[PDB]
């Protein structure tokens, strides 16, 4: 009837500017593997060399997607959503922020579907609109025929057997695998992300917290209570409950002016030197190590989850409202009170079971073990007992 609002392929480049830091795009991808619909048990971040080209790999063993839902994924604004995703843009901004081209393999226990979000493909054919090739799969193919030809002719996978074997890189029968190539290179010529300095870490070519340049430490605190396992370059990331790993822990509260829900704030001391305020939102870290009050008070960390706020388009900050300024003022005042109240090893030690993903409180020390199971506890010794009261 009426002509639709088209979208230029340049928009894929434009949208990539949503994230000012690449760890935020990577966080977008991890947030998509952890949301309750998918609820992946494990995600794998790695760098793989394909066709003499560096590729970022994000492989989760989650629910998987249908060919229809994969198109919805590669489309804008489509989301069936305390999940983290709200916009229906996270992947389209994050993957493009990481590289020019992205492939998404997904299997949901019966269908093998491939999707391509590549600006290189769109610029080679000089398309005027955004074209997204998608192919579903016995492994017999199922509309998808020109998509498969475009993928074989313009992506990094030229042979059909290699394209299908990429599904075997999912550690289960259901899961998703994102593969981003043509990564962002900064002005000095090198790649923005560092793969060679630390074989078990992805760094940034940079006082400044180690979370700002170390992807391992960033993933360690990306979530307020981790439930999903993260493997950075085949090595498990020892995540932590940033609130429970503090010493001399005291508590405070904050009431938003537009509701009657008390929000708990946890104040403590860091055990390894760096510090500030951890502002979360639906378990996701939005603002990290924000100095408030007498910190501009060394070593004190305050944890707060602000579900009464709403993050920005990139989930790196919040909307600048009266509630936000009031929350920061309150945090500064209460942190000053906490530090005034005081004039090592954490008060509690918590470990996540490797097979079980629950957090158990141990009477021990804190770094933390790589693999640990409920069966190894000192009494809660079985993986069938739920978490503690917390
Ligand atoms: N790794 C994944 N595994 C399974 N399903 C996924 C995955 N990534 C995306 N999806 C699905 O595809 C949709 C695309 O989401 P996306 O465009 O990234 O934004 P969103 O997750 O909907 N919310 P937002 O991140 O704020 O934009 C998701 O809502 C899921 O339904
Ligand atoms: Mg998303
Ligand atoms: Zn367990």
């Amino acid at each position: 009837g009426i002509r639709l609002s088209t979208m230029s392929p340049r928009y894929l480049q434009s949208n990539s500017s949503s994230h000012t830091r690449p760890f935020s795009a990577i966080a977008e991808l991890l947030d998509n593997a952890v949301d309750p619909d998918v609820s992946a048990r494990t995600v794998f971040i790695d760098v793989e060399e394909v066709k003499n080209k560096s590729c970022l790999t994000f492989t989760d063993d989650g629910c998987g997607m249908t060919p229809h839902k994969l198109h919805r994924m590669l489309s804008f604004g489509f989301t069936d959503k305390c999940p983290i995703g709200v916009f229906g843009n996270g992947f389209k901004s994050g993957s493009m922020r990481l590289g020019k081209d992205a492939l998404v393999f997904t299997k949901n226990g019966g269908t093998l579907t491939v999707g391509l979000l590549s600006q290189t493909y769109l610029e080679c054919v000089q398309a005027q609109a955004v074209i997204v090739p998608i192919v579903p799969f016995n492994k017999k193919m199922i509309d998808s025929l020109p998509s498969l030809e475009a993928i074989l002719n313009y992506s990094i996978f030229n042979r059909e057997n290699d394209l299908l074997a990429q599904f075997d890189a999912i550690p289960g029968k259901k899961g998703t695998r994102v593969l981003i190539w043509n990564i962002r290179r900064n002005k000095n010529g090198k790649s923005e992300l560092d793969f060679d300095t630390d074989q078990y870490d992805i760094l940034v070519s940079d006082e400044l917290p180690e979370t700002e340049y170390s992807l391992r430490a960033f993933c360690g605190i990306l979530y307020m209570k981790p439930r999903m396992k993260i493997f950075l370059r085949q090595k498990k990331v020892t995540t932590q409950m940033i609130a429970k790993s503090l010493a001399n822990v005291e508590y405070d509260t904050y009431k938003p002016t537009f509701t009657n829900k008390q929000v708990r704030i946890t104040f403590g001391f860091s055990c390894k030197n760096q510090f500030g305020i951890m502002m979360y939102h639906n378990n996701r870290l939005i603002k990290s190590f924000e100095k408030v009050g007498c910190q501009v008070g060394v070593g004190v960390i305050g944890v707060i989850e602000c579900n009464f706020l709403k993050p920005a388009y990139n989930k790196q900050d919040f909307e600048y409202t009266k509630e936000y300024r009031l929350t920061i003022n309150a945090l500064a005042q209460k942190l000053n009170a906490y530090w005034k109240e005081k004039t090592k090893v954490p008060d509690q030690t918590w470990v996540q079971c490797d097979e079980c993903l629950k957090w158990r409180k141990l009477p021990g020390k804190i770094m933390l073990p790589a693999r640990w199971f409920c069966y190894y506890n000192s009494h809660y010794r079985r993986c069938s007992v739920p978490e503690e009261q917390e």
